[PDB]
Formats: C-alpha cells, sequence, structure tokens
C-alpha cells in the first residue's frame, strides 16, 4: 500500500542521481567535440545539440518537481471555480 | 451496502497516491532521456512523449474529480430543460 | 546504484583530461597554420577558427561544471517564488 509508495520513490531518488552524472558528462562530451582540431561543421553542430540540450534538461528536472505542485493548484483553483 | 463503496474509495485513494509517484518517475525518465549523451532521435521522441503525457495524466486527474460533478450538474439542467 | 554514479564520474574525468590534451594540440595547430610560409588566406582563416574554439571551450568546460550548480540554485529561487 506504502511500501510500493516508497520504493518508487528510491527508485526515482536513484535515477535523479545519475540523471545528473549523465548531464555532466553530456556537457564534457559536448564542450570536447567543440574544441578538438576536426575542422567539420557537423561535429560542431552535434556539441552544440548537445550542450544545449544538457542544459535544458538539467533545469527542467527540479523545475518539474517543482511544476507537479503547481499543476495540483491550479486544479485546486479550477474545481473551486466551476463549483463555486 | 456502504462498506463496498468505501473500500472502493480506499483503493481509488491509494491508486492516486502511487499514480502521483508514479507520474513524477515517468517525468523524471523523460528528462534523463532527453539529456543522454545519446544522439539518436528515436529516444528524444520518446522523451518527449513521455514527459508530455505526464504532464497531462497529472493534471486531469483531479480535474475529473471536479468533472464528475461537472457532469452531475449538465444531468440536472438538461432534467429541468426538458421536463419544465 | 551507487557503483553506475562512481563509474560514470571517473568516464568524465578521464574525459576530461583527455580534452585539456586535446585543447592544447588544438592551439598549437591553429598557431602552427597561422605562422607557415602559406600566404593562402582560406588557412589563416582556419587557424584562427581553430585557436579560438580551443580558448573557448577550454573556458567553458569548467564553467559549466559550475553551471550546473548555478542552475540548481535558480531551481530553488523559483520553486520558492512560485510556491511561497
Ligand atoms: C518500470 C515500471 C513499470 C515500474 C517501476 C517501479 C516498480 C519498482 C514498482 C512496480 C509497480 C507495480 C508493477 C504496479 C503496482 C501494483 C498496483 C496493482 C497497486 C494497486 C493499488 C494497491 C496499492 C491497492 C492495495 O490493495 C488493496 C488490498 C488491501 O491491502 P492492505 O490493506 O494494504 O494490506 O485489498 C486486498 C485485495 C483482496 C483486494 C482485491 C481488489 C483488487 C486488488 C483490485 C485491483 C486494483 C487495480 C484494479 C489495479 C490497477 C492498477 C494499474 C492500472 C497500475 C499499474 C501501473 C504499472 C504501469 C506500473
Ligand atoms: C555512452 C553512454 C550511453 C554510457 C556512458 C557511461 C557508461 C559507462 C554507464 C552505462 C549506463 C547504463 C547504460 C544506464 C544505467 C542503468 C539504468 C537502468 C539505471 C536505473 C536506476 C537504477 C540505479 C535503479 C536500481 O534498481 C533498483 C533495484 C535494487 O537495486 P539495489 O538496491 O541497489 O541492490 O531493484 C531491483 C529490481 C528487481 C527492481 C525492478 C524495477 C526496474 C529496475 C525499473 C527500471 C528502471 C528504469 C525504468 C530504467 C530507465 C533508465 C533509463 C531511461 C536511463 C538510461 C540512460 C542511458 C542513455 C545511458
Ligand atoms: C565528417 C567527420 C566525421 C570526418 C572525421 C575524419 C577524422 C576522424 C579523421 C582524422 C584526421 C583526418 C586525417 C583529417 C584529414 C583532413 C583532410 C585535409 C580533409 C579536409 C576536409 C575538407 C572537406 C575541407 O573542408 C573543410 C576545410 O578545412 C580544411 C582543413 C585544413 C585547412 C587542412 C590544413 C591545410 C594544410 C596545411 C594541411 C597540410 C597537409 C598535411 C601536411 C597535413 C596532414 C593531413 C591529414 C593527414 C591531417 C589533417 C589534420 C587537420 C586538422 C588539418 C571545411 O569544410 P566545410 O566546413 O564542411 O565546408
Ligand atoms: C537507436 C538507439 C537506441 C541506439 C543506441 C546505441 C547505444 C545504446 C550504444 C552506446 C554508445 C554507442 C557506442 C554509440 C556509437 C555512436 C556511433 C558513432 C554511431 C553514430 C550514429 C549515426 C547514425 C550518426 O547519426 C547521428 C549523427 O551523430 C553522429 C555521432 C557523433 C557526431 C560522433 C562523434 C564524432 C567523432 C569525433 C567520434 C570519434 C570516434 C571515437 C573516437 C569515439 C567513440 C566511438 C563510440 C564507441 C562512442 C560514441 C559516443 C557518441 C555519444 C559520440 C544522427 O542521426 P539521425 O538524427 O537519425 O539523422
Ligand atoms: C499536454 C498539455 C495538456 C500540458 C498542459 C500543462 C499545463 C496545464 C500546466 C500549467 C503550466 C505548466 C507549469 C507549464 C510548464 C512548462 C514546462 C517548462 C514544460 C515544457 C514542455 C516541454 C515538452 C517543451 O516542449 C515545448 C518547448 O517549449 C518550451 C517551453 C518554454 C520555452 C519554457 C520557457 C523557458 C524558460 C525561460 C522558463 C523559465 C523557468 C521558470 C522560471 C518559469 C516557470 C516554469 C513553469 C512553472 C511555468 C511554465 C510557463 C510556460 C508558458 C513558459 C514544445 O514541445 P513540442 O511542441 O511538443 O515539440
Ligand atoms: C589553398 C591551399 C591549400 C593551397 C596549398 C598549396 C601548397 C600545399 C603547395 C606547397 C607550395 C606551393 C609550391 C606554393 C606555390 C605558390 C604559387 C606561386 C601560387 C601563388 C598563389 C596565387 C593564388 C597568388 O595568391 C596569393 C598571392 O601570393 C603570391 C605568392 C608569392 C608572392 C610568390 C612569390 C613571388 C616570386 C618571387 C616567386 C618566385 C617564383 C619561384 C622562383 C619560387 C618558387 C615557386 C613555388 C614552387 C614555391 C612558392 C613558395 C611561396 C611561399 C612563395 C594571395 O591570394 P588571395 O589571398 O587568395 O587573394
Amino acid at each position: 500500500a506504502a511500501d510500493i509508495v516508497q520504493m518508487v520513490e528510491d527508485l526515482t531518488g536513484k535515477l535523479t542521481a545519475l540523471a545528473w552524472a549523465l548531464f555532466l558528462l553530456s556537457w564534457s562530451i559536448g564542450w570536447t567535440l567543440r574544441g578538438s582540431p576536426i575542422p567539420s561543421s557537423r561535429i560542431k553542430r552535434v556539441g552544440n545539440s548537445l550542450i544545449e540540450d544538457s542544459m535544458w534538461a538539467a533545469l527542467w528536472l527540479a523545475l518539474g518537481t517543482t511544476v507537479f505542485a503547481v499543476i495540483v493548484r491550479l486544479a485546486g483553483i479550477v474545481n473551486e471555480v466551476l463549483l463555486g
């Protein structure tokens, strides 16, 4: 009943730690591709996409941890509006 | 007679708690897939679908808790219209 | 659970060492192309792009190591703002 929620939360915590590690790894890979001697352009594009997505997701993770409470508040507001 | 309704409501409550936990887990999985070093596109698509469905359902759950009262009100209105 | 994070961090460390080495190599290649007897202009342009990207990435690597903590702080601030 509740142990299932507890184990789901533990899984989410471990996944979040791994996600921070992987985000840093992706940032490093992107900025390493961008500075290498290879003068290609496709690889610069790949590095840019990597670092940009890394920053984006790293921001949005904790923001989503907040987003769900925000959505609950919006549900409360619309319920109070429609039903007095 | 009434204990059956009570146990159904308890089941719904436990399920709702588990559902919030799983929604947060899905959000984390999606945003982890989106920021990983893998430069594939299918996986970015999967992550986008995950996070979008997560937000959608997280909104619609409590909204539905309201939706059923809204539907009852609509039934009352149409009954009052058709039968004076 | 945690050994996976540890090995990801070790991979990032090795990659960072290699990245510093490659940045120095790219700087050397660029400044060697720029001073060679060849009077072409396209090659001067290539050397300029190489040395500029090298300096840029060499700066941004450690800065990003800080950027992720900065983003976490911004997430904390916006969470505190939206939810009292
Ligand atoms: C990769 C990812 C998929 C996994 C990651 C995370 C993993 C690590 C966790 C694994 C999660 C697992 C697969 C799903 C959870 C199990 C569900 C069925 C819980 C239902 C809620 C549950 C707490 C209710 C408690 O039962 C009431 C008990 C009293 O117990 P108590 O008083 O505490 O002693 O009543 C006794 C019996 C005799 C009552 C019989 C009624 C019967 C049980 C009704 C069925 C309930 C419902 C119809 C099931 C539907 C749930 C699914 C739609 C959700 C599945 C999500 C899935 C995609 C992961
Ligand atoms: C090039 C680059 C791609 C690589 C560079 C770096 C490389 C060198 C590292 C390689 C990284 C590898 C490929 C991905 C990591 C593995 C993931 C699945 C970890 C999930 C998190 C994990 C710690 C949780 C721990 O499990 C809980 C255990 C208890 O264990 P314990 O208590 O410690 O004994 O529960 C027992 C079972 C029976 C529970 C069953 C539930 C089941 C496990 C749920 C699935 C979990 C989740 C849905 C997986 C989704 C994760 C992916 C979206 C992320 C992949 C990123 C990828 C692009 C690299
Ligand atoms: C697609 C990638 C995955 C390819 C990856 C390949 C890589 C893994 C292979 C490892 C290193 C390779 C040996 C690189 C070979 C580079 C060739 C000269 C091909 C040039 C590419 C074509 C399309 C040109 O398109 C780009 C223009 O630059 C010109 C490149 C410098 C301007 C040359 C340098 C100019 C002269 C001085 C070179 C001297 C010749 C030999 C003595 C040097 C060794 C030759 C050689 C053994 C090593 C090459 C070391 C590189 C870093 C200089 C932009 O083109 P664009 O932006 O698209 O418009
Ligand atoms: C479908 C997925 C489930 C596949 C998952 C596989 C994954 C679980 C396996 C783990 C890691 C793999 C070893 C990834 C291997 C990547 C190959 C180079 C295949 C490229 C994919 C094909 C279709 C290209 O399509 C995409 C273009 O990017 C180019 C990728 C970079 C631009 C390369 C990097 C370029 C050069 C510098 C690489 C240097 C070679 C070795 C020294 C590095 C190690 C090689 C290697 C051991 C690890 C690869 C680390 C990745 C993150 C860089 C877009 O293609 P598209 O968007 O579709 O148009
Ligand atoms: C499915 C719907 C029913 C979902 C409805 C949810 C809704 C009822 C909830 C109410 C408001 C929510 C709090 C929205 C949260 C938005 C998240 C950032 C998720 C982004 C969605 C993912 C898939 C991205 O996919 C789309 C790309 O845009 C990026 C969005 C802007 C570009 C961000 C804005 C960028 C930065 C500056 C935001 C700053 C962060 C906080 C300080 C702001 C508050 C955060 C927050 C509390 C409110 C969000 C206010 C929105 C209107 C900006 C296209 O993706 P696609 O077109 O598919 O390829
Ligand atoms: C695109 C590159 C990858 C090409 C790389 C080629 C390279 C790997 C080949 C190795 C060395 C070559 C033998 C270079 C040959 C240079 C030719 C004279 C072509 C001139 C280029 C055209 C477009 C002119 O455009 C540029 C103007 O300068 C004029 C060059 C000096 C001003 C000449 C020197 C003038 C007189 C005194 C030369 C005497 C002739 C022979 C006795 C000398 C040996 C000839 C020869 C065997 C070696 C050349 C040694 C170079 C470093 C001087 C700017 O033009 P721009 O800036 O664009 O407006």
